[PDB]
């Protein structure tokens, strides 16, 4: 195998004087060799402070060159970085660190987080990011340290998912290589000093780390740091840095397209060859503006924290239709059945994917959730899917979102995509409410565009004119001024049911 | 890891009804699933006959769909195929089989080879290819057999090299994946049913097997069988089969270019996107006609049986200047020195390459040769090279071909490339002959174009007009009617020294 460390180490022998890490706004640029020396220096300092191989270390920080250096240093020493979203509540961050039995936590200042960890009882030693490295410059002490022995199944990195608190997925050493190289076999990246990769995806997301940061460096290219997303600024970096690939959220992509659409603009996006996204939830309209206003090859991917890439589609026409690429083996099985209970073609079931080299080895300290998701060599996505007559996979939605009305499956995502194109609608969530037949009734919760007036009659008229089969059209509308959302701007579906029942 | 078997097995789950193997001339076409069933059937028959996992089996046959099925079947059963060039002398083939302690040999009729094996004393059981499978159709008997456990360092395939008899390089299970995927990271192939790969390279060559056959199937594409090379016919297959990539010898490429150069021709080569070659020995002129007359991206690669791909160059300008790609780590060391004796930049030494996942594990039954080539984690290529001011690798020639004159290194390959452009010259070999100073004198052996008259004076005049430094120009010419060559049309350099000394 080639671990993350080995891939970076080899890259550095091949292109030592080539730019590895750029933070243009900060005027900060490091070659592959300069980056490696800084990683080595931070590793040695961390070791001298008592940190040892296979100890878990939390990382709580937003994207920056300094966190890149810290993460890779932990890995170089042989510690296991547990990368956490810093936008989570402080008490939740502290509970996950406690839960995970971490040795230490590396955190970015604004330390109501450090307070939280202390007062949780965790005993994770706090390490401030600014104490380790500042704008690429490390605080250096301690003897040089051995590059430790890493084993294929051994914990390497921990990444956190979405009922309840996020789960700590353990990524083994052997998973890194295919988690990078799918970007070559599926997305068509290739080795070379031409690679300039824009860092839009968060580092605590598996795509942000493996598919973006590691792939950039491992292919002997440049990773461009973005500390704060702004569409005009991001497109200017494409031109100025000669960016060749970008991976972004559907939401960032809609904003980037709109910014690229001005005829009075001087922006040159010619260098950009690959625009990649996880577009299962992307509406036809968003995808259309992406095709129109951004250059490069568009590639849709399906993936998970647990198993990385499982499906993709070159030059997609809709976001939900994809097929397995290199590394992947997929099935669709009876919802709630064993891994060998293949559905007849055209029937709906749960998408499952083989757990090969790229797969997590379990959820840290959560044996119960692990047994439910990893069964008999297969990862269970908890997504509903169907094989089409063309032999591709159509993603239908989450098992848990599914609505059963008159004994028939209805997927709110489909109905939401339709209703989101209706006049006056700015937001829509489709949910099932209990009927009097022991089933559920398709119900739509809609927010009006500012100043517009919605009506159940007009919305139903729009649905009747759509392609929606009769049984799918909402039986009832709730017109609301806003939807209940958590701090991560995500809709609280349970809270919504309870709200509309009274 | 993903073995050859696993890569093919996964491909077959992904594209069972897509064409895997085509022999257009024969009207023979098999899907991935049809191919897999035939592999399984041949494996089961071979097992029932007594063949077991980890036993070595020689394969002596020219490219054909049937040998593809036999090789993969042996691998499926878990036996170790030892692939042999059928153009070698029968007695030499029998000696290698004996030397290798093979359990059996699968051979293509014209069995002066079977006679040879018997009368060698080998005790390898003879298996005729035509007894196993005929035009894709297997002779089926025996119970279904288990897919055996394969381990990363365990022998998988054996491939033979070039003093003395060819050596049996043992390729481990873990080597297969990077031996395929370099075609993605270096050459820019990607996963997909668009892949149609023309099978010009021999299956008993590592490129022919890993980079061509296995890569074709593993990426869910089609392998087009070519039993006998003919330029017009090969280009017609490009058009008719919509070939996307081809890997050929410099010699085949010169012939394909010439055939493509006709303005009266109806050939459409539009589908062809990748023309790949090992061009270290390719003259500037040949490369020029390749650029002019063949479409697709041209990529030069450097590789070995022992370590697969170590250097490459996109859109090459000369054949000798390349750089390490993904997977690779390279050094240039003091000729005859330890692996850490790095040369100062611009000084000549031996190219060595790290022995990572793709590397052989040794030469079967040849511990002495193994110790010379695999030292301290490094494979020794026995090629001389130098780092250029641009930081690329320039291949200079074989260590053993090097001529020392007045204490200075001269590489005949360089002098041969120059002299091959001289009027009247059809063939040239540059050799060193003993001088009276305990060194060697640069001597050129030249064959005239049919009917042309060569002279030492005219040849020396041409050299004086070239870019050759003074010390490199031949001191002496031998004008010969032909050069001594073995049955593989290769020049016998030792035999040439002895011939011209009398
Ligand atoms: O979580 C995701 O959406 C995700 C994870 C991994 C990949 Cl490759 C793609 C998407
Ligand atoms: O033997 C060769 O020339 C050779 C072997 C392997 C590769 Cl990848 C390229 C060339
Ligand atoms: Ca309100
Ligand atoms: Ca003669």
């Amino acid at each position: 195998m080639q671990t993350v460390n080995e891939m970076l180490r080899r890259a550095a022998t091949r292109a030592p004087d080539h730019c590895a890490l750029a933070v243009p706004a900060r005027g900060l640029r490091l070659t592959h060799a300069e980056l490696r020396a800084r990683v080595e220096a931070v590793a040695a300092r961390l070791h001298a402070d008592g940190l040892r191989p296979q100890q878990r270390v939390a990382v709580v920080a937003p994207n920056s060159a300094d966190v890149v250096i810290a993460i890779l240093a932990l890995h170089r020493l042989g510690a296991v970085p547990a990368l956490l979203n810093p936008r989570l509540k402080s008490a939740e961050l502290a509970e996950l660190i406690k839960r995970g039995e971490m040795t230490a936590a590396v955190i970015a200042v604004g330390r109501q987080v450090a307070d939280a960890i202390f007062q949780s009882g965790s005993g994770a030693r706090i390490i401030f990011l600014g104490d380790l490295v500042r704008d690429g410059e490390p605080y250096s002490y301690g003897p040089p340290i051995e590059d430790p022995q890493r084993e294929p199944a051994q914990p390497a990195f921990i990444f956190y998912t979405s009922t309840g608190l996020p789960k700590a997925a353990i990524i083994p050493q052997r998973a890194a290589e295919s988690r990078v190289l799918f970007m070559s076999t599926q997305v068509g990246l290739r080795h070379g000093r031409h690679n300039v990769v824009l860092g839009l995806m968060p580092l605590y997301h598996v795509v942000g780390f493996f598919a973006v940061l590691v792939a950039a460096l491992a292919l002997d290219g440049t990773y461009v740091v973005v500390e704060e997303f702004r569409p005009v600024d991001a497109l200017q970096l494409v031109q100025q840095e000669q960016v060749t690939s970008l991976f972004a959220t559907p939401t960032h992509l809609d904003a980037l397209a709109a910014a690229a659409a001005h005829a009075g603009s001087s922006l040159k996006l010619d260098s950009l060859r690959h625009v990649t996204f996880a577009g299962a939830t992307m509406p036809d309209a968003v995808l259309e503006t992406v095709h129109q206003h951004l250059p490069g090859e568009k590639v849709n991917i399906y993936g998970t924290t647990e198993a990385m890439n499982s499906l993709y589609m070159r030059q997609p026409k809709t976001g939900t239709e994809m097929a397995p690429g290199f590394f992947s083996e997929v099935r669709i099985v009876r919802i709630g059945g064993g891994v060998d209970e293949i559905v007849a073609n055209g029937e709906e079931g749960e998408l499952i994917v083989a757990a090969s080299d790229s797969a997590f080895v379990g959820y840290l300290n959560q044996p119960q959730a692990t047994a439910e998701k990893l069964q008999d060599g297969w990862y269970r996505t908890s997504d509903v899917a169907v094989w089409t007559p063309e032999g591709t996979v159509r993603i239908l939605g989450r098992v848990d979102d599914m609505i059963i009305s008159g004994g028939e499956n209805i997927h709110p995502s489909e109905i939401e995509r339709v209703l989101g194109t209706a006049p006056g609608v700015t937001e829509v969530v489709v949910i099932g409410l209990a009927d009097q037949r022991w089933g559920q009734s398709v119900t739509a919760c809609v927010v009006p565009r500012l100043g517009e007036t919605l009506s159940a009659d007009a919305l139903d008229t729009f649905c009747r004119s759509s392609e929606l089969a009769d049984f799918k059209r909402p039986k009832r509308y709730f017109i609301l001024d806003q939807l209940p959302k958590n701090a991560l701007n995500k809709v609280l579906r349970r809270q919504l049911v309870q709200q509309v029942s009274s």
